Order: structure tokens, then C-alpha cells, then sequence
């Protein structure tokens, strides 16, 4: 039950997931590693958080590299090299990969070299076998050394569309994604030579983008492969994003029977991942949501009954912190006595 | 030649209308009415704008309620009943209706008391025809006295969905319109009791909306009459929208096929209509844009041959108060010698 | 020590301050007021908050005009004239004056008729006194039936202009409240014919704007009359401002002694309404923060011993909600047994 | 009359310099370098711009390292070295030091090895001699090789500060600068260890910084050394931004005096460097605007006969970029036939 998590890359996902990880006892985060943040910068920027308010617990500066939060240590590192970090010498067992820029097999496999057992890379994967919480996790096995936890959009849509397929089937379903920017894009017009679109001035513009968020789904639910695409719409808020699924179904089914499918959903197996509401809800009311996805019935719209357009919102930072802790929890189970 | 116009309402819309017609020939704007705003106050609207920029022209405040644009004199009126407002002392033969309260017909047939001859209502309406430059003008008569120019996004649609169903048939379609927020919203949490989402924080929300942009597409064009509808999405900009329209056709049609007939639409019977583009554009690329619809070819996306989500901007005051003025000429030609 | 409160205006102000009223047992909320909110309404409003997220407690829509929140009764109506408001039907003794609308002794003292016995205007008064927690509220007499608690910033600058010219003297101050936008902007260019700035768009302009606020210390501190005086800049923010004093001193002082005098304040004799910080603070870290004013050591500068530039913090919704019924509390006792 | 520049940069700057640049017939640019930004993609970042709108002139892609820009051929490359940007071959005499990181006369000085005669560091410098046009341009010297055009905020108020100082002196100073964000800020919470609060969510918080501008203007008005201070605060616009000089002067002289002042010089030997408006300007208004200081009359206010507090505006873009342009022109008259 003691379950060694280590950190590599302190950024928005990283501090999200230590915020929710220290705040818990069923994962204990031990090490960090980002070059670019000290020890008693990462402090400052793990208690103020422009988004997500003030660290609620207790935080020193104990040593050099060490901070300890919630009368628990937790030793910093600086390196550029994942397989120069020694995640072994305290005991680390699994690895949240958060930075960005090692989210292939042969790059996050490095942390293996440092002592880690596994590696659970916080985006997509061109190779690495994606998994989202209450979808697919049950296709883990322990013979799975690097995994990804898929992007957020993707924590947004699988759940919704599982239920929608599992009721109803999905015959093709097209999907926008109303997305807050985020760190890769740029305060003013700068640099993005691989997407010219999102070098634009991020909180003036709304900027077209693409996503593999919805061909994602199709790997996750493999049944639903080469039925759904979409892209995205970068927009002028910090964080919550919002999900627009248009989507045709395999049989008839009312606006109403949809709503009570995903409300059953929310309230069994799904509870606690997909989430129902009825309320005039706007993006600022989903901040902090620990929920994948949470169903917007009254935004929606059908225009007869095999054609519909559902809504489906999600705190891209906290929800998708929070699968990655709950993803380490369960493969920490099923590799020991599950 | 000499279309002589009165404006009710000098805001968004009513000023926008009035910066476009003096720096034309073809109307000549003569009257403004706006209880709101006295003479002196409207030389300042309309010289600085926080969207479109400093007033390229002269202004000159005159006497007590004029105002010189151009070395052309206007008079200003502050009556809150249209009927009040004596239209025909100046000859004003045609009245833009720009309050955004008098949308029906029965409201809006004041000005006819008031001297004018016809009025074109700035919005949709419940009971006044709607026209679409470019879609169903030439279904105007000389004998209707009230008309409706639309909305700004059965403006961007319309034109849209006139090349796809007239190329490829429209089955049916499902549109999402990520919108900048208008007048109608609020700066903070405030009372918006015909819609509870509208009065939230404009510029730190996404924002669910209803909209009747879809099922007006239907009415301008009736073969397409239930078989659109749609929603809309509030985003903190403040100019500037995109119509997302995702729609199953009649016939196999390829993506490059539907770029293809939009371009050549954009060129022959749609110019300064409908526009195409294939450039890395992002909403303030749009600002100013004198067009009712710019498809983005490189923004839009196919599941299949018979599946797909269609991109295309508009400036929501730009553009439609073009069309305003475009309706005026168009309906003037008419009354006269067509 | 029952304390029964009635809120006329549930605007920001009125439903921040109910919010914070029922999370303590200092004061019972019994009675609102608001001709522009329905009761099932009021219940949305006060559950979602853009800029402090959702209410913590319960809430429950009980009768046709009642809410029970944290298993509490409180009636709401909706009357234009104060004066039609049956406060003493429900033994509504103190009410706060939040609308914005009656701001004077002769509109304000409008509730005494429908039986409440103190009216307390949350904004400055043209004629009623004044009063700022922790500056001049023993200067209060119960002979007082109608008093203001000055503005967001007047509660800013007045504790911090106590301890500079308290200790070291202020021979003159001149002040800017950079402050986030509030419901008196718009969302887009619109009339604001009292304040043609204050009419532009309120998230994309820097607006220069009139304030009373420094002017006002000077009469709830009578010996800085006439020797402070300011401006504001509204910014694209929602809420929470800072206020920055450049003052000249009386006496030589460094800048070290001046962070020592307000930390010892915050420390002493203006804990809870002075705070103290060396932290590196942005605007969105004192969001939810209950003090009138927090001293940002690290971003101020002096010039010399004699010139010096100070900034300090302020929620402008939160801190000031707090002084109202900190207010409330305190002459409530006067009222009685002192 | 030929002056041949070449700019290294070619970011907010780098570009609105060349537009400003290839506009008129004062200048030729002839080179750009820019390690990040390859030809085909500075044709699209030339042509669309969030802040200042669409390129008015004409753009082609002429070969594989060359544009078309009005009839004129441009080289593009793309070193990351400046000592390996060969300016002599096609004639560059000046230089536009618009990267950001070569500031120092040892590191900007290797354009000089690679062809180029002078340097202008477009920011402020630790070793290289400072000048604001309108100011001490004539104290330039042909002998010198390496200069800089200081920073956009010491353009704004170095000459607001010399009509003060030259009419009425001034005794001491204390600057604000409000001031857009920047392509230094993040777009959400990031790492930035030189300066903590920089790294916060740039369009979501005011941001307290540091600036060296006032003390900057001691350097080219020396009788202000060590006479003036202050600071920045970063707020939500992508552009233009405001000082805030609160000065005590050494002569009594009224706001009426100081407006008068600053109207003569703005009409006098500051034209076009110094503005005066009397007119309800908020930010968006100076968009584009060619001055260096637009000083606010009716926004700035007076304690008293000698302590005053003055608001000037600046397009931190646009207004710094002519005057790069400005003192290139200026010092190419010096250095032939003055
Ligand atoms: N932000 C979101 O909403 C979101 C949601 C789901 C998944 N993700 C994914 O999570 C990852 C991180 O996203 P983010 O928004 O937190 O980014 P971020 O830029 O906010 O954080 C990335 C962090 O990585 C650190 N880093 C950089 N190079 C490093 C190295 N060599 N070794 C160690 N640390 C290094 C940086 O200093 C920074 O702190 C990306 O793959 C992103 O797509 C982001
Ligand atoms: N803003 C857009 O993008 C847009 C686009 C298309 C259509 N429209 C429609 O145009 C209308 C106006 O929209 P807007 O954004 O310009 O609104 P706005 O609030 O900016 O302008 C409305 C104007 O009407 C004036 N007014 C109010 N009552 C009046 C009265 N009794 N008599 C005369 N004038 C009066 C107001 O003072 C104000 O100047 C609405 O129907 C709106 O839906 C708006
Ligand atoms: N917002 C701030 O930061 C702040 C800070 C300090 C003081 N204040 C002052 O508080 C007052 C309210 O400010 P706000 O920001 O809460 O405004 P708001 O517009 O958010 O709220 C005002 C409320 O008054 C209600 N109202 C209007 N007319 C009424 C009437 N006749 N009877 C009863 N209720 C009526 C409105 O429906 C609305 O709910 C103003 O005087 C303001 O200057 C505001
Ligand atoms: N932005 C303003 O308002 C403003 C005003 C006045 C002065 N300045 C100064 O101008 C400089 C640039 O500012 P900016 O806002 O344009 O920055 P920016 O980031 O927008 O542009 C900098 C450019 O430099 C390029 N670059 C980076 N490394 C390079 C290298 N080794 N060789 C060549 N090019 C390289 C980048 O790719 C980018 O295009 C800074 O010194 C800044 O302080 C900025
Ligand atoms: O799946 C993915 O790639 C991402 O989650 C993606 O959907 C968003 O990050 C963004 O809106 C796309 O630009
Ligand atoms: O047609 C209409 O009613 C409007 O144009 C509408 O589409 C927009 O104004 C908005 O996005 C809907 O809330
Ligand atoms: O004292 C007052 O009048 C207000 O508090 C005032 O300072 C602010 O509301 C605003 O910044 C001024 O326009
Ligand atoms: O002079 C300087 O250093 C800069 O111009 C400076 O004033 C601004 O860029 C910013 O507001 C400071 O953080």
C-alpha cells in the first residue's frame, strides 16, 4: 500500500498531480526532477497557483534539495537526462513522465535505467500503450514497463463515448474540443514553426488546432477505430475545457434516453470518471472537477432521433492529474496481489 | 442614386452600419436616434473604436443635435418611441432598426409613422421576413415594408450551407458557433434572468448559449428546413466568431471537392459573400473582414465520404453591417427601377 | 448577539457578503432584496461564483419566495422602492445598502420606514459618515442610523496611510488603484454617458478613471485632509486591485523601517485588516483574501528617506464584504452593551 | 540616401521594424536573421500580425532563402551565431539587434565581424551607450560603433521628462509603468528563476515588476541622475501600455501650466516624438500610434503646485520601432555628410 511515486518535469500536470498526490495517502511522491526549477523555486510554485489557488498544507525547506510537505521529505533534481536521475536510490517504483518532451517508448524507458519500474507518460504516445481509467484499464498487464495515460481530451471523450456506444452504438461522431490555452502556446505572436496556428497571440484569438484526441478513442475502444476524428479550437481562458461531440448512432434514441444513460453511468461504474449535470454551468464551474468528463445535459442538443450533438466538459489540468494518480494506484495492485 | 437611411440604435451594430456607409457612396446616412447617447457623445463613439480602430474621416459637431461626416450633415434625435422620431422630415426613406428591442414587426412598424418607408430590422424576428444577401434576396417584394437582415451567424452559415446542399445535398447538419461575447453579456456575475449562462464573467468563461441561427437557415433556404439546428459557445474575445458545421451530405463527396466549390463560389455568384481561404488564420486575421463568411479550408476535417466539419469565420459586426447596407441598395434598386 | 441582517442589492457585493455572513455564526441573514433576481435564481447565483467558486454550504429552495441555506430561513423579494421592503416584519434590524442606487442619507434612509434600524451603504455616501474597520470606527456614535463603509479602495489605502503617517507622517500622497473591472463596465463599446472611458471594453483597455478614495481618507483620517488625492486604472481583470502610494514623509525613513512598522500593525492593533507579505505576489494569489489590505513588501520603492512608493493588495469583493459585516458586529454592540 | 539594415530578431520587434521599414523610402531592409523562423514562415508572421492587423503591401516567396517584399528582395537566415551572418555581402551598414540576447557591447559587437558597420541594440544595455531620439541624439559620436535605442519605456518617459525638467524641474520622480505582457511571460504558471512573478499566467494576473527605465533616464538626461526610480506592473493586454509619473517639481507651476508645456514641445521640437490629447483615451486608441509619449491630459491629476502625478501613453511596438528606424536614420546622416 505503500505505493513510491517519483516526478519528472514540474510543470502544470506535475505540481497538479503532487498537489493531489500529497493530499492523499494512497501515493507517496519521494522525487522530482526539473532542471529549469530549483528546490526553493519549485516551493514557491507548488504554494501559488494562478489557477487552482493556494497549497492548502504546510511546506519547508528542510536542506539543499529536499522540501518537505505535509511532514513528508521529497528530494529535487535538475537533470536534462532522465537516465542521470536516480529514482532507484530512494525507492522509487513508478514514474510520472510530465515533461513534454520524452513521451516515446525509447526515450521514456530511461527512467528505467535510473532504478524505476515504471513509467507513466502524461500525454499520447506514438508507440507506448495508452490507457484511460474506466475504459481500459482492465487490458494492463504487469508485463507493461512504459504506458501512456493518454491527453486529457481524450479522459473527456472515451468515457462519454463508451456509454454512447455501449447503449446506442456509435455508427461516426465528429468532435470539436473548445480547449484553454496552454504552456506550448505564446502570450504574442512568436515562434511555432510546427504549428503556425498556435504560435498566435493565445489570449486574443481563437486558434484552430489539431488533435489526435478523437482518433485516440478508437485505440482505447478498439470497436470504435476509424469512426471518430475531429480537432480542436484553442480559446482565451487558462483552464477547463469543453468537449462537442456530433455524433450519429447505430439505433434510435431520444435526447432524454441519452441523458439518463450517462446519469446511470455517472452513478455506477463510471462514478467518480464521468460525471452528470443539469445546471447552467459555465467553463469557471468546472475548475478543480475531479472528474474525466462531466456531461452538460442541458447544453446539448439532438436534431432527430439519430443525430445528436453532446456536451462534455473537463478541468484538463485536475482531472487528468488526478487519472494519472489513479492509473498508478491500480497497476500497483494488479503488479502485486490484485 | 440617393438612398437616403436613418439608424436606431447607435451601438455595435448602428455605428459600425454608419462608419461603412459614409465612407461610401452609394447611401447616405441622414438621421441617428439613440436616447442613450446625446450628439456629442456619439462624435466620440463613433471616432475611437476598441475594435475597428480610430475613425478615418472628419467629424465635426455642428449645432446643438448635428454632427459633420465628411462635410455631410446628420441629425441626431434621443427619443425612446420610434414613433417619436420624425424620420420623414429629413426624407429618410429607409431605417435600420439596431436597438435589439424592437424586433418585431409590430414594434418596428413605428418608424412608418414617423415618415419612413421601410424598415430593416438589424436581427432576426418572429414574424418578419429574413433575407440573406446572396441566398434569397431576390424572394424580396416591393411590397413589404419591415424586413429582417438575420443574424450574424445565419449570415456566416447561410451562404455556407447554400454551395454544400446546392453541390452535394445536405441530409443533415449540427452547428456549433464559438462566439465572441456582445453588449448582451455581463463583465462580472450579474443578472441575466432569460438566460442564467449569459451573466456570467463574459471574458473568464465559456459560455452554452442557445441560438436560432440553424433553424433560420432553414427558412432563408427552405429545402433545408429541419434539417439544421445547432448551439452556441461565448468565448472571451471581443470580435469575431467561427461557425463550426458538422453535416452528413446526400452524395459522396471528398474534402477536396467541397474546398473546390466553395472557392468557386467565392469567385462567381458568392463574391464579397462567401470568401476562401487556405492560410494559417487565426480570429483577429478576421477582424475587419468585409465578407458574410470566410470558409477555412485547412481548419475543417473529414470522417468520410458522407461526413464532415466545416470551418468558416465572420466578423459578427463587421460583415453583417455590410450586409445591412449591401440589403439597402439591393431593396432600393427594387422599390425603383430594378 | 443575534444579529439579524437584511441585504438590499445581491449583486457582488450583496451575495459576498451573504456568503460569508452564513459560513459563521456572528450574524443571521434573514431578509434580501432584489427586483432583477427570482428566488430560484438567487439560489444559481449564489451556488456558482465565477471569481470564488462554488458555495460550500447547502442550499434548498423551500416556498415560492424562501431559500434554507445551512438550515436557515431567508426570504427574498423583489421591490423597486426600498421603502415597499417589510424588513421589520421579520425583525430585520441592520440592513446592507448594496445596490449601488441609494447612496445618500435622504434614498438610504428609505429602510428605516419598513422597520429596520440601521442602514449600512457599501459604497462612499455624499452625506452619510463614513467608517473604516480599524481606522475610525470608535469614532462611531449610536445615535448614527445611516453610515457608509467607504469604497473597496478607501478600505485599502486608509490602514495603510495610518501606519505611514502614524509613524513616520505623510506630508503628501498621491494614489493609483490599479483595479480589476466590475458590473458598472461593459463588455463592449457602450454608453456610459456619466464616464465616456468607462464605456470601452472593459477586458481589452487599460481605462484611466475618477475615484474619491484617496481624497476620502482624509475624512476618515481628519489630519490627512487635503494632503492625499488619486486616479485609477481599470485593467482586464476580474477581480482583486492594488493600490500604489507615492507619498513624501515627514520624517527620514528607510524603507526597511517602513516594512517593519506595517508587519508590527499586521501583527497588532490592525491584524485581520493590514497584511504583510515578502512573498513574490501576483493578483490572482489574493483571490478569496479576507484582509481590507496586503502590504506587497517586495514590490514597493523608495526614491530616497523622504520619497517612497508603496503597494498593497486588495480583493476588492472579499475583503470589503468581510469589513461590512465586521462593521455590522461592531456597532451592534455599541448599539448595546458596549 | 541608401541606407541598407539588416535586423537579427525577427520577433515583435524584428517585424514591426520592417514593416515600418519597407513602407516608406527612408530605409532598405535588405537581411534578416533568425535561427527559429525559416523564409517561408516569416512571409506568414510578416503578413498576419494579432496586434497591428494585416500586411498592406505585397509578399512573395522569390527562392529558397529569399522574399519579395514590395518589389524589394530580402536574404533570410538562419544563424544562431552573429558572427556568422555575413551583412557585408550584401552591403549591411546598420544592424537591428532585436533578439534579446546579445545586449552587451562584446556580444552585439559580432555583427561588426561579419560585415556590419553599426550596431543598434533595440533594449537597454549594460556597457553600450543609450540614446532616445528627441532627447541626446546629437550627443552621438560617429566613433561609435555599438548603441542602443534603450528601452520602450524609457522612450516614453525620457521626453515627458525633459519639457518637465527644462520648464519647472524636476526635484524627484516615482514611475509606474502599466505595461502589456510581453514574449518574456507565459502564458500559464512557468518556470521563469530571474524573475519569479514573470513566470505566473501573463492574461490572468496583474504582475508586479522591475524596470530600470526611470533610473535609465538619469543616463540620457544626466541633471536627473539618481533623481528618479520605479517599477512595472504587468496587466492583461497583449499591447500598449502607460506611465504613471508622480513627480515633485522644483518650481510651483499648475496642471494648466505643465498641459501647456507639453502641447508646445508636442507641436515644437518634440513633433512626432511627444503627443498631447485632451480626448477620453483608453489603450486601444494608441494602437499604431508612431509617437514615442502621448501624454494624457485630462487623465493625469495635481495635488498641489509641486506635486504632480502625469499619465503618457506608449505603443510599446509600435512607437519604439519608428525610432529605431528614426535614430538609423539620424546616425547615417552623421556618419556621411551631417
Ligand atoms: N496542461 C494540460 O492541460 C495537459 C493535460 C494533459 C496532459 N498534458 C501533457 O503533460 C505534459 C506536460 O504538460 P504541462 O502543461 O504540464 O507543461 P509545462 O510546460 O507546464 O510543464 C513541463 C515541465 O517540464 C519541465 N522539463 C522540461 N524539460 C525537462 C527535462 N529534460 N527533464 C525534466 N523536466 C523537464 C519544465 O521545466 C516544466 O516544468 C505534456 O506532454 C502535455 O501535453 C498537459
Ligand atoms: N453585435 C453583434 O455582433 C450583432 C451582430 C448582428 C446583429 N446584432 C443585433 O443588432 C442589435 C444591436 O446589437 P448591438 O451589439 O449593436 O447592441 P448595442 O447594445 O451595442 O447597441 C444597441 C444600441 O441601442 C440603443 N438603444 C436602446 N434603446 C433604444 C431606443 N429605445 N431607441 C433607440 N436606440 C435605443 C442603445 O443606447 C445602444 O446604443 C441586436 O438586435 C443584436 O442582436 C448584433
Ligand atoms: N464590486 C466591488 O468591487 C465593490 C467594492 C466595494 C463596494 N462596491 C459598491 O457596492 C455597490 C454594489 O456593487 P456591485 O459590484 O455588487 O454591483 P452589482 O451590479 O454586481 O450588484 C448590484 C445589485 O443591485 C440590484 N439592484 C438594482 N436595483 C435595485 C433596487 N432598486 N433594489 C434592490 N436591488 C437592486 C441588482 O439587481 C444587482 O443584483 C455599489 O455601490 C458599488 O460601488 C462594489
Ligand atoms: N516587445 C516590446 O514591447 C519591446 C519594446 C522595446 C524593446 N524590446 C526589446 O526588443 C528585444 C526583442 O523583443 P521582442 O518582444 O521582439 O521579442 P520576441 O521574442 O518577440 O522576438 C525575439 C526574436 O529573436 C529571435 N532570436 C532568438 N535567438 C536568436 C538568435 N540567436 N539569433 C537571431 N535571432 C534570434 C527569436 O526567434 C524571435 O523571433 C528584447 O531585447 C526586448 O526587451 C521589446
Ligand atoms: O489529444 C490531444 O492531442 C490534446 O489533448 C488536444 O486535444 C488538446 O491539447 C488541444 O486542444 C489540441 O491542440
Ligand atoms: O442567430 C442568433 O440568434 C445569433 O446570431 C447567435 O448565433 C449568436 O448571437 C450567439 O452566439 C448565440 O447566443
Ligand atoms: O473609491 C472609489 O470611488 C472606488 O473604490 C474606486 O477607487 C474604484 O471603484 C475604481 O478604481 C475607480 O474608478
Ligand atoms: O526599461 C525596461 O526595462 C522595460 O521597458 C520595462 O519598463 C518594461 O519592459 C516592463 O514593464 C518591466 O518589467
Amino acid at each position: 500500500m505503500v505505493v513510491k511515486v517519483g516526478i519528472n518535469g514540474f510543470g502544470r500536470i506535475g505540481r497538479i498531480v503532487f498537489r493531489n498526490a500529497v493530499e492523499h495517502d494512497d501515493v507517496e511522491i519521494v522525487a522530482v526532477n526539473d532542471p529549469f526549477i530549483e528546490t526553493k523555486y519549485a516551493a514557491y510554485m507548488l504554494k501559488y497557483d494562478s489557477t487552482h489557488g493556494q497549497f492548502k498544507g504546510d511546506i519547508q525547506h528542510s536542506s539543499s534539495n529536499n522540501l518537505t510537505v505535509n511532514n513528508k521529505t521529497i528530494h529535487f533534481y535538475q537533470e536534462r537526462d532522465p537516465a542521470n536521475i536516480p529514482w532507484g536510490k530512494h525507492g522509487v517504483d513508478y514514474v510520472v513522465e510530465s515533461t513534454g518532451v520524452f513521451t516515446t517508448t525509447e526515450k521514456a524507458k530511461a527512467h528505467l535505467s535510473g532504478g524505476a519500474k515504471k513509467v507513466i507518460i502524461s500525454a499520447p504516445s506514438a508507440d507506448a500503450p495508452m490507457f484511460v481509467m474506466g475504459v481500459n484499464e482492465k487490458s494492463y498487464r504487469p508485463d507493461i514497463s512504459v504506458l501512456s495515460n493518454a491527453s486529457c481530451t481524450t479522459n473527456c471523450l472515451a468515457p462519454l463515448a463508451k456509454v454512447i456506444h455501449d447503449n446506442f452504438g456509435i455508427a461516426e461522431g465528429l468532435m470539436t474540443t473548445i480547449h484553454s490555452y496552454t504552456a506550448t502556446q505564446k502570450t504574442v505572436d512568436g515562434p511555432s514553426h510546427k504549428d503556425w496556428r498556435g504560435g498566435r497571440t493565445a489570449a486574443q484569438n481563437i486558434i484552430p488546432s489539431s488533435t489526435g484526441a478523437a482518433k485516440a478513442v478508437g485505440k482505447v475502444i478498439p470497436a470504435l477505430n476509424g469512426k471518430l476524428t475531429g480537432m480542436a479550437m484553442r480559446v482565451p481562458t487558462a483552464n477547463v475545457s469543453v468537449v462537442d461531440l456530433t455524433c450519429r448512432t447505430e439505433k434510435p434514441v431520444t435526447y432524454d434516453q441519452i441523458k439518463a444513460a450517462v446519469k446511470a453511468a455517472s452513478e455506477g461504474e463510471l462514478k467518480g470518471i464521468l460525471g452528470y449535470s443539469e445546471d447552467a454551468l459555465v467553463s469557471t464551474d468546472l475548475n478543480g472537477d475531479p472528474r474525466s468528463s462531466i456531461f452538460d445535459a442541458s447544453a446539448g442538443i439532438a436534431l432527430n432521433d439519430r443525430f445528436v450533438k453532446l456536451i462534455s466538459w473537463y478541468d484538463n489540468e485536475w482531472g487528468y492529474s488526478r487519472r494519472v494518480l489513479d492509473l498508478i494506484a491500480y497497476i500497483a495492485k494488479v503488479d502485486a496481489g490484485k
